[PDB]
């Protein structure tokens, strides 16, 4: 070899050092959102029990049997709220992935004739406790967890049934 080869390998070392990284933030965000998925799944039993014994979805955390929304918190989850049978888990505002800062995801259920289908994904809103349909939460600001920061199994739409 010669000096040109050594300069070329130095340039290649620089290329490798300054190589672009994949969107590992998305995967870390998925891992952190898994915590809120588990926390929202925790309240599924209470919400389902109230719906079965009363015929209408739990309007608030109070009659769902679950604690206050601020109390249902984890390392990366700041709140898990139940609104008309829809379990919405909100991320933390700091010490979390920047992609999922202060973002929410919903875990709602639809009662079929033979089962109670459970759907997980972007935030949804049920108007009344007796309503059998859900709709997207609101535009407002970016409170929706991006679908790339959610598991592929947790990307259900508001129209899913
Ligand atoms: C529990 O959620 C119910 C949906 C609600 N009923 C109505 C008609 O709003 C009820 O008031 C709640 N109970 C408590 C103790 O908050
Ligand atoms: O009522 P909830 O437990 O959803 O908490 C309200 C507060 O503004 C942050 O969640």
């Amino acid at each position: 070899f010669t000096l040109i080869e050594l300069m070329i390998v130095i340039a290649i070392v620089g290329i490798l050092a300054a190589v672009a990284l994949p969107a590992y933030q998305d995967y870390t965000a998925r891992a952190q959102v898994s915590e809120a998925i588990l926390l929202a799944e925790g309240q599924k039993s209470a919400v389902t029990e109230y719906y079965l014994n009363h015929g209408e979805w739990p309007g608030d955390n109070s009659s769902a049997g679950v604690a206050t929304s601020a109390d249902i918190k984890g390392k990366y989850v700041q709140s898990v709220t139940v609104a008309n049978g829809v379990i919405t888990a909100q991320m933390a505002s700091s010490n979390v992935n920047n992609e999922i800062k202060s973002k929410k995801l919903s875990l709602w259920a639809k009662r079929q004739n033979g089962s109670v289908k459970w759907f997980c994904g972007q935030p949804v809103t049920r108007t009344t406790a007796t309503a059998t349909d859900v709709a997207a939460a609101n535009g407002k600001t970016d409170d929706k967890i991006n679908t790339k920061h959610l598991p592929s199994t947790c990307r259900d739409d508001s129209s899913a049934s």
